[PDB]
């Protein structure tokens, strides 16, 4: 029993982990085999970076100075070729994730891991983070058995507090661009079927208040979904809740006319696994593997 | 900015997780050295749970019973003896990979990360507190047993917490690593129940700071309170008592934003009274309380929004 937002376990993204110095700017790599991936904003991206040379980047790994022998650009990440592999370096991928979808944030300042957290990619693409500044070149990742999926590195913080980063090849979520200038995130939307997927965990540790006889379709139900900013549901997302609905006894639109009901009503004084909000970031992934005990 | 429920990262944990396995128990032990710490219950059958005499159990036990397995190698039981309810089985290769630490037994609001473990696999980390009534509001399924709860300050692993049993209520109990229990609680299978919860008001307190620390005023108001009415007020909501020590403890934060504590003591009352009126602090419509005074000034900034 028990329902926790929980993050995967860190140690080998924490053997990755390295401090990048460009003269005055102090931030976060990635050291996988004989290369450092970091913010190019660390250093006209291609006209500042042709007047650096090797030397010029200070890499450490713990209190070791590793020796930059190469550097080159893809889109907005740096790729320092480094004289030495980690020998720490785990199995990886880098992943490209869609808004909805989960991972596990190592924050980190001067090469050095300070805390785990676990959260969502919003649908206006932005990451509701908690980083101060030298967190710059911290990653996002899952892991699946054995190997690592890096799918997020930090770049930028915007004024409303929330983060916005890239994927491990450089290329930004969302409509963002590497530099001081007016952005602002667009306004956000609740992630519907990880709250439906949030309310099949509940049923499963024993929190059934909410539930009624009624039951309704895709069509009435996304009309309400639209009214209170949720996300449209798609035959996609009841596809993807096909087990839990088989494991309670309960059909996902009979599910959705529960939240139908929330979303109309509220919670009347009452709470869902110790929450007076709907929850949106757990997916339904993420509720199977913590109702199961999946080791890593 | 920005403030998140924030675990410790957990490599220099991951490095110690071993599966210990008597007759047909299997759970999780920690491998420190030449030694693995894990949960006496391990030598019980369900049966012997009612009222299980654990010297009596130990004494019929040798050290080739006690199969433990450290990823895919198999480590060599030299030695066993009992501190309280755990069990401490010599083996005879020291992990390499023991970090530096300490076991420290922790106070009620105190917080922690839990690293989940099944099959000596860790498959989780979550950060939580240790609540009044000694109990822990976890997420653990069968298998869990022996998974730790830790903090890391600088360099250093403090050890708190090894999970033993969950309770009737979904809520789960254990011992620090020298197997004394937090609560009311005995590892036996018998009617336990654990007393009823409060909130820790100390750290909703250091919560509120760091809300005004990220920007937010909202539930501020222009009254004070004397200590003594604070507390008269605060256990008609169920809130732990907020001593003199919990005051003092709060005086950093205080300093930092401009709001004395028994200013900020006026807000909480007011917020128990009137509710949130459909806002939320720091993306929560609940008053939250695992967060303690040391975990805001950790995670927040030094210059207040
Ligand atoms: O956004 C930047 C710098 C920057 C500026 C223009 C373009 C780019 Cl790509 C990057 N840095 C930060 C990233 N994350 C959290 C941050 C928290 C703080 C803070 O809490 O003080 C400050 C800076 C923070
Ligand atoms: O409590 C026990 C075994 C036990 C029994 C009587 C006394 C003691 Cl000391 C220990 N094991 C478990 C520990 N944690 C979470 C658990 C969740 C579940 C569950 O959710 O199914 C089951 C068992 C769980
Ligand atoms: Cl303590």
């Amino acid at each position: 029993s028990g329902f926790r937002k929980m993050a995967f376990p860190s140690g080998k993204v924490e053997g990755c982990m390295v401090q990048v110095t460009c003269g005055t700017t102090t931030l976060n790599g990635l050291w996988l085999d004989d290369v450092v991936y970091c913010p190019r904003h660390v250093i006209n991206y291609e006209d500042l970076l042709i007047r650096k040379s090797n030397h010029n980047f200070l890499v450490q790994a713990g209190n070791v100075q590793l020796r930059v022998i190469g550097h080159s650009m893809q889109n907005c990440v740096l790729k320092l070729k480094v004289d030495t592999a980690n020998p720490k370096t785990p199995k990886y991928k880098f992943v490209r994730i869609q808004p909805g979808q989960t991972f596990s944030v190592l924050a980190c300042y001067n090469g050095s891991p300070s805390g785990v957290y676990q959260c969502a990619m919003r649908p206006n693409f932005t990451i509701k983070g908690s980083f101060l500044n030298g967190s710059c070149g911290s990653v996002g990742f899952n892991i699946d058995y054995d190997c690592v999926s890096f799918c997020y590195m930090h770049h930028m913080e915007l004024p409303t507090g929330v983060h916005a980063g890239t994927d491990l090849e450089g290329n930004f979520y969302g409509p963002f661009v590497d530099r001081q200038t007016a952005q602002a995130a667009g306004t956000d939307t609740t992630i519907t079927v990880n709250v439906l997927a949030w309310l099949y965990a509940a049923v499963i540790n024993g929190d059934r208040w909410f539930l009624n006889r009624f039951t309704t379709t895709l069509n009435d139900f996304n009309l309400v979904a639209m009214k209170y900013n949720y996300e449209p549901l798609t035959q996609d997302h009841v596809d993807i809740l096909g087990p839990l609905s088989a494991q309670t006894g309960i059909a996902v639109l009979d599910m959705c006319a529960s939240l139908k009901e929330l979303l109309q009503n509220g919670m009347n004084g009452r709470t869902i696994l110790g929450s007076a909000l709907l929850e949106d970031e757990f997916t339904p992934f993420d509720v199977v593997r913590q109702c199961s005990g999946v080791t890593f």
